């Protein structure tokens, strides 16, 4: 690329910047209760500042068994939802499954009534288990892709699907009107394609409710699936076409929120793609989000009610493609140990979600130009800039500027961009500093490190350490901001790359306490420490300091690369891991937060 000027005006807040992208998903002693999945969700929950909130999960009702011919056993569903709750995640609760073979036909009147009973009983159960306010946040959803006809020995016709929906809607209503239901979770192709999709909208708009006979049925949001076929802008372009058609065909759905809860670059999660392994995927993901913010949600004339975007990448990878599949983590099943164990590696895409999470509530004015020509996000180089207004003494003013350099699925190992970043209008404040974080394939690719090591199928302890050293972005220590609230940077960015510039004033109080610390075993001499940042109170963190106590209760530092990710795999050279651990936050001014409550561990 030729030289790019990126201008940010921190004195010019424009409108809200909603964090609409904080979702993932996957499709499966059940698979969801395995140690693999328990590690996976710890990693998903370890993205700082609720970077991922929703996990859209298929086949949740295959976790339920039936007794008689009528009660339900929820044990396996309890387990999975408890697992999500523990990681402070929410289910994208697809009402999908046959309750272990009980449900077979949704034109059978008896079964339609039984389905409603099941939905009400499960919603009431989890309202009881977690509280109404918590379950009210859950997106309940119809069966996935009803036009792809993926029903396991379940008969679902046009009419059956409508009856099934009414049972869903009425079931949730009986439990609480506060609970939210949407669908159909399909593509909405040009009619007569996607009949079950357009049929749901028509039924909700004008159709007869199966249970009550009234015209029209509740539909809290419309969820579609649009993939880009390797193009980022293509996702947004297809979405606008579908939203416009809905707007014009359904007057009542004018303000009904639209979700794209499978907005991936490419169909087929398990297909190996080199670009899925590294910062190429990461950068494209940011690019898609920047495109949706700037070209759809920001002051647009269209004003389509776009509410949620979900990357469907919580899947677990398999041999022989640990890195090359559409997944947030790279999974290594190390079978040559006694017993065999599982290791997860954080992929750049997961790290990039942590950079996105640093974005705040107001979008700042920013301009990207090339030799005087202004370029929108429909280009190789783009930007999202945000600001935070101080609320409590635990936080002060912040700005976060995320620059991407991405040519979608194409990586260019030679290609680089000369960028001039010009930031102005940072308001006066105490102890103003800036921190840069940078990702690219040369420096921050665990996959690149894996290949550098000869692609060991069963990596050694040291090989895992080396690969984990490439998870975090390269970061410069905090530098004091020059007076006048201005900064010029001339970085060289690769294709692909991400660059986050974080500018922060000094809060009056140090960070809050780390909470919910736990220790999960990996294998002999190794464990994962995971914690919550719910109460730290600010995003201006350099690292989380970890301490270890062997002897009695005297704690000593555990030396490590700085990281803000709420998880650390502890793998000392001595293998000595039994004892107590505590974690505290450290801010940009070297001020520590209070230590978490200690957690005991014994092999
Ligand atoms: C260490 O030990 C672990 C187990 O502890 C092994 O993990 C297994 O690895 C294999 C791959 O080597 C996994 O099998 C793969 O499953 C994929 C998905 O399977 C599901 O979906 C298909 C339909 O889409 C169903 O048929 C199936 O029942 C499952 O529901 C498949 O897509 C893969 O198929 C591909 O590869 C095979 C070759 O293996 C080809 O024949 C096919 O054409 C296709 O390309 C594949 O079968 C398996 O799921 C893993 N098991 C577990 C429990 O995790 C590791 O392999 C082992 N490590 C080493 C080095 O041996
Ligand atoms: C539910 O099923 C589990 C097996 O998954 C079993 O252990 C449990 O006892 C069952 N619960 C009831 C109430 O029957
Ligand atoms: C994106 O750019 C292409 C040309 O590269 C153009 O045809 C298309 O209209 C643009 N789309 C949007 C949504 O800006
Ligand atoms: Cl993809």
């Amino acid at each position: 690329e030729a030289p790019h000027l990126v201008q940010v005006d921190a004195a010019r807040a424009l409108w809200p910047l909603r964090r609409f992208w904080r979702s993932t998903g996957f499709c499966p002693d059940p698979y969801v209760l395995s140690w693999d999945q328990q590690l996976n969700l710890a990693y998903v929950g370890a993205v700082p500042h609720r970077g991922i909130k929703q996990v859209r999960t298929h086949w949740l009702l295959e976790l339920v068994t039936t007794r008689g011919s009528l009660s339900y056993n929820f044990t396996h569903l309890d387990g999975y939802l408890d697992l999500l709750r523990e990681n402070q995640l929410l289910p994208g609760f697809e009402l999908m499954g046959s309750a272990s073979g009980h449900f077979t036909d949704f034109e059978d009147k008896q079964q339609v009534f039984e389905w409603k009973d099941l939905v009400s009983s499960l919603a009431r159960r989890y309202i009881g288990r977690y509280g109404l306010a918590h379950v009210s946040k859950w997106n309940f959803e119809t069966w996935n892709e009803p036009d792809h006809h993926d029903f396991d020995n379940v008969s679902m016709t046009m009419q059956g699907f409508l009856n099934y929906y009414d049972a869903c809607s009425e079931g949730l209503r009986a439990a609480s009107p506060a609970l939210r239901l949407g669908g159909p979770g399909d593509s909405f192709h040009t009619p007569p394609r996607s009949p079950l999709s357009w049929g749901l909208l028509r039924h909700c708009h004008d159709g007869t409710n199966f249970f009550t006979g009234e015209a029209g049925v509740r539909l809290d949001y419309i969820s579609l699936h649009r993939k880009g076929a390797r193009s980022s802008i293509s996702i947004l372009e297809q979405e606008k076409v579908v939203a416009q058609q809905i707007r014009q065909l359904f007057p009542k759905f004018a303000d009904t929120p639209i979700y794209n809860d499978e907005a991936d670059p490419l169909v087929g999660w398990s297909l190996p793609q080199p670009w899925r392994a590294d910062v190429t995927y990461a950068a494209m993901v940011v690019k898609v989000i920047a495109q949706h913010q700037n070209l759809l949600l920001a002051n647009t004339t269209s004003a389509f009610p776009y509410a949620l975007l979900s990357n469907d990448n919580a899947f677990l990878s398999y041999h022989p493609h640990p890195f090359a599949q559409r997944t947030l983590t790279a999974r290594f099943q190390v079978n040559n140990t006694r017993p065999p164990h599982v290791q997860l590696l954080r992929k750049p895409v997961l790290t990039a979600m942590g950079l996105l999470a640093l974005l705040d509530e107001e979008q700042l004015w920013a301009e990207v130009s090339q030799a005087g020509t202004v370029l929108d996000s429909n280009h190789t180089v783009g930007v999202l800039a945000s600001a935070h207004r101080p609320q409590g003494p635990a936080d002060a003013w912040r700005a976060a500027v995320l620059i991407y350099a991405s040519d979608d699925t194409r990586a260019h190992p030679n290609r680089s961009v000369a960028v001039t970043l010009r930031l102005r209008g940072v308001p006066p404040g105490p102890g103003l500093v800036y921190v840069t974080r940078y990702l690219d394939n040369g420096l921050c690719s665990p996959d690149g490190e894996w290949r550098r090591l000869g692609r060991p199928v069963f990596p050694t302890a040291e090989q895992f350490r080396r690969m984990r050293a490439a998870e975090d972005p390269v970061a410069a220590a905090p530098r004091p901001l020059p007076a006048g609230g201005r900064l010029t940077l001339r970085p060289a960015l690769r294709l692909p790359s991400l660059l986050l510039v974080h500018v922060c004033a000094r809060p009056e109080k140090p960070p809050g306490q780390v909470t919910r610390l736990r220790a999960l075993p990996l294998t002999q001499g190794q464990l994962v420490l995971v914690w919550s940042d719910e109460h730290v109170g600010s995003k201006c963190l350099w690292t989380y300091e970890i301490q270890f106590s062997q002897d009695g209760k005297a704690y000593t530092p555990v030396s490590r690369k700085p990281s803000t990710f709420n998880l650390f795999v502890f793998s000392p050279d001595t293998g000595a891991v039994s004892g107590s651990y505590r974690v505290r936050a450290l801010d940009y001014w070297a001020r520590p937060g209070p230590f978490s409550d200690p957690v005991p561990y014994l092999e």
